[PDB]
């Protein structure tokens, strides 16, 4: 007998945009500064916000279907040349009501 319980759950919210940039969403941190690349700012009124799928605090690891490796540049850059539709997958480590 020894303490050992598993409790690592995560939810991927695929934010599918439509209309074309600008979207109205940015990021901060990244492997560069050893920070979890997560939404830093999202224009309230653009596309990103209108989607109501993501919000400042989510972790984006997939942009336009491109799996990032934590980096930032490649990320923000992948957007600069977005298309009529944007595909992103943010993971939120839901917690609170769960004991452990």
């Amino acid at each position: 007998g020894s303490s050992g319980s598993s409790g690592g759950s995560f939810q991927y919210v695929p934010v599918q945009l439509q209309g074309g940039a600008p979207w109205g969403f940015t990021l901060k941190g990244g492997l560069e500064h050893c920070e979890p690349l997560t939404v830093s700012k999202i224009e309230d009124g653009g596309k990103a916000a209108l989607s109501q799928k993501m919000r400042t605090g989510d972790e984006l690891v997939n942009i336009n279907g491109t799996p990032l490796y934590g980096s930032r540049q490649e990320a923000l850059i992948l957007i600069k040349g977005s298309f009529r539709i944007l595909k992103l997958i943010v993971r939120r480590r839901n917690s609170g009501p769960s004991s452990g």
